[PDB]
């Protein structure tokens, strides 16, 4: 009854962002998508052309309720951070108000205050290279777009959020244990994300009584992943063979857990890393 | 519909088992109480004399749904394990079928297969003494009743559970970090419980497609809690003052998380230790 | 000079207790062996018949320094705990002072106070069965001999130890992650051991200025290891193939880490679980 | 007998770098200091003026053996990374060869190959601000100088290192648990460092058979620390009051552990975070 969620990081219907949106729809939550400018127009085209129609069906006679879809780039905090190469870039020149702060004001101006925030984005320019061979520039780019973006989102959005609101982000187990092909500083970015989730829980909890948690999801071949060296193919094969639960991991499985963590049911949970991976993380030696 | 849960470890309405029952009732789950014999009669008397009527109110008038109340002692696996003294004891004399094997059979014969199991019990003869001064017998007593009981419950109940059923137990952070005052081997018992949860998730997951998780709750002033002499009032005060979320921790806060974990919405989560403690566990240095 | 260490849990030269003895000898530490009665005679016979001469060679000719070899059974805290059957058993009949309390007194009376204690023992009657099929008695048997023994050792030995003394035990990763094959409650016992190590570090640290840590070793083919039926050859093969350091893990590798932990050079380390497993524990997905 | 260690991050004699150097000297290890250019000249002056003479005394007639002292800035990987503001800067204009790669070649050119590397440096421009208020620039600066610098050091130094060499860095527990005044992204940087230590252990272990670990040290009021909001004063007071071991934590206590991790004694340890904090990290509730 008046629940609005902003999902930062959606480019298709095969990722976690979509799965999360589908489950949140069952609870009658109004959804607002944050779309990376470079793929915003194409996404909008597919949408208008009905290419996503079947993916929006939920339960019996119920369709996903998308309030709005806005261009959004997590690498720019404010208008001042926009450089020339970007302001002059073709894909961006046509858009406006895509920095984190501009989006929060835009959302607040059109729909009022929200109470659910989802950080579901990762980006590492050198994800194909192993950590040892990742450049300083690539490493920082990974931390900047995948980790700091979480902090910035919170800084600017708590202003347009209601007390007792909830925030979640997605992480991967490579931050705690070694996963050979998860390079480019992505493992580093996930390690910082998980630690920052704890520190943020303290600050947001004491100052605004807002909760924040992160979901350590299992493999799901998709947009990003598929750019990981391939790599995602093995992760899935291994997961489906050695995980305590031999069922297929769906985006809606992360979605339903996200839904719970964003509702008042989770009232007493904050600063945690919740594993939704069919229990794969508990194994040591594969049978 | 057709959701049946057996809660093992209820002696009154001031514990987690009760808060868990109320919350499950909100989702229309049929409840079956497993009550420790020493307090079975008192509990029932109070129930009949309507001393729990107020505590059974859920949602506008909706009253808790209790299907049955059975005498249950987690120390005995089968009738063969019951010693002469206990069998002749004044509070056990007129009771029957209270061992773990007998209760599984009784529930099966009377209601068919169930799909939700809650282990909400702990016991330690020497809890007032610190670990170093705990005797072998007291240590093993704590482990037997607090940890092994989970394993035994699983062994006998898996035969009367449907596939995709869910099982949860309750633990405390003293298993991972030092909490002076939590003696008698209770900390040892919790560590074993948390480890056994992972191992059982593997066995129960692969062989029966059944899940098992454990909830690490924050301090609650219950009978078991006060048994430690108070330690509990300190734990509660400290928690309400240093946790990132400064609010009173209610038994129903754990209850709602338990309902989520017992429902099919947590389908991809197993073998985990979920913290429901207002975030206290993430803190290192207070303020 | 004046460094005396009691090693509890030696039955031959193929285990960690031996590798630990050799390494301590390199630093001129006087060694006292605590041998399980069932194998006391065989061990001694072999020692006298010079069947260990080769294995006692440390550094150019320097030979191991064994101060004494005592019958020791970790199941008994005091002489009062010894049951009629064990007392009359063929291998215990002619032996005396083998309980934990009696050995502490004997060592004290004969050599004075010591300053180094090594708990290198484990036992589980039902180790061949998986956790789910382990009986209450077998579970408690595992916990009693493998975990409680550490606590008891501490209680009686703190009276005969100097301030700043050091204590170590050995654990295995199966306590934190699922290892199919490590049954009988051994995984449960290790989890309790690791948790008890932290709690005891608090008590022993504040009250006696004594330290206690535990080493989580990698796979070694010893008697206890082969008791599991082989599981061990698999663990070893897997380890030498997937660990970040591909080298054979030697008992003396654990020995040198044990010497460091037992010496005053580790003065500021206590209550910890130190992994000496060629790094295997940090891996998630193999290759 | 031919052991050389490079210590990156030394500005005075009151930090961990010095404590580590002192202990390494007892083992006859030749020491090479890496000094941040901005304070290189002042440091050199004090040295020449004998201001550090007393701090170099070790044991009886033994003085610390400093092979060399070179200007070193962990924020520049190669000569090409040097910008104008720096090349034109007064403090730098007078120096040359202070980038990571230049130092490795310089060291290799003068003294040959080394076998011990210590990363002991941290720097966060906004360490006084809480994480929520840290800018993107400050966050990345913290990760760049405190975390990436580890990766870069390894990349360029493995070339001048011998097989079986060892590397260590220093970290703090704020990466795992919340520490209110440890801001500026320093907690984030430590979280990434610890995770990267694992990934690097895998790559360095398999490719060059080189080990890498990190030491999670306890409070020690010093150069950096004292710039933390003060903050270090409380940390120490708390540590000395609630830690299991009530002794003062000295820089040489970290030193002796570092010494062990850098020697062949640690042969089987890699990718680990070793706590040297008098056990403070194991506590939950303070007595
Ligand atoms: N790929 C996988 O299987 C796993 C996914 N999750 C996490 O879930 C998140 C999304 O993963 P997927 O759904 O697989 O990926 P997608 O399905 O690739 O989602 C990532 C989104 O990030 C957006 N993005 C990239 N750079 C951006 C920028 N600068 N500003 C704004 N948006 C930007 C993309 O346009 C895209 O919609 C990531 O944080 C990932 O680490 C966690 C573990 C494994
Ligand atoms: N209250 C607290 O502070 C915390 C509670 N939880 C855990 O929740 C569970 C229950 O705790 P509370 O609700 O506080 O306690 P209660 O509220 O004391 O619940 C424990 C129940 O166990 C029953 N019981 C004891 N021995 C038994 C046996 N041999 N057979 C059958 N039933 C037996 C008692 O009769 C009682 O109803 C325990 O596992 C406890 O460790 C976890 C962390 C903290
Ligand atoms: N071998 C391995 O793969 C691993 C060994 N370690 C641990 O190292 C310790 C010893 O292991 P190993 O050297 O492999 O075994 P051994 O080499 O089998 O050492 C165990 C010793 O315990 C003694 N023992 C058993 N029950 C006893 C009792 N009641 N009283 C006195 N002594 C008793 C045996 O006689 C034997 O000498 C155990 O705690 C084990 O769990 C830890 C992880 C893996
Ligand atoms: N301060 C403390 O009590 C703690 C210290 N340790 C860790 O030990 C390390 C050093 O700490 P302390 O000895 O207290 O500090 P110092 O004693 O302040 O050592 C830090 C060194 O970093 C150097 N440095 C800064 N920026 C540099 C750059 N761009 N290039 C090259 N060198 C640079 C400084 O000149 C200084 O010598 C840090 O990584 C810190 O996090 C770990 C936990 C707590």
């Amino acid at each position: 009854n008046e629940d609005i969620c902003f999902i930062a990081g959606i480019g298709d219907t095969n990722g976690y962002g979509w799965g999360i949106a589908k489950e949140l729809s069952k609870r009658n939550v109004k959804i607002i998508f944050g779309i990376w400018p470079p793929v915003y127009n194409i996404f909008m085209k597919n949408y208008k052309n009905g290419k996503f129609d079947n993916d929006m069906i939920i339960d019996k006679d119920k369709k996903m309720n998308i309030l709005d879809m806005l261009p959004f780039d997590a690498s720019f905090d404010t208008a001042n951070d926009i450089d020339e190469e970007t302001k002059n870039n073709k894909r961006y020149n046509m858009l406006q108000n895509y920095t984190i702060e501009d989006v929060a004001n835009l959302i607040h101006q059109k729909y009022g205050k929200i109470n659910m925030l989802v950080h579901s984005l990762a980006n590492a320019k050198e994800v194909q290279k192993d950590l040892l061979n990742t450049s300083r520039k690539g490493y920082l780019d990974a931390l900047s777009k995948s980790s700091y973006s979480l902090i910035s989102l919170c800084k600017y959005f708590v202003n347009i959020m209601k007390p007792q609101s909830s925030i979640i982000s997605l992480t991967y187990h490579a931050s705690q244990k070694v996963v050979p092909g998860y390079g480019g500083g992505m493992s580093s970015a996930k390690a910082a994300l998980e630690s920052d989730t704890r520190v943020l829980a303290y600050h947001l909890g004491r100052n605004y009584n807002i909760r924040i948690n992160t979901i350590s999801a299992g493999p799901l071949k998709s947009r990003a992943a598929t750019a990981i060296n391939t790599f995602i193919d093995y992760a899935i094969e291994y997961s489906e063979k050695y995980a305590p639960l031999r069922q297929k991991l769906l985006s809606t499985d992360i979605g339903s857990v996200a839904s719970f963590l964003l509702s008042r049911e989770s009232r007493a949970i904050t600063g945690q890393t919740i594993y939704v991976d069919n229990g794969l993380n508990i194994m040591f030696l594969p049978d």
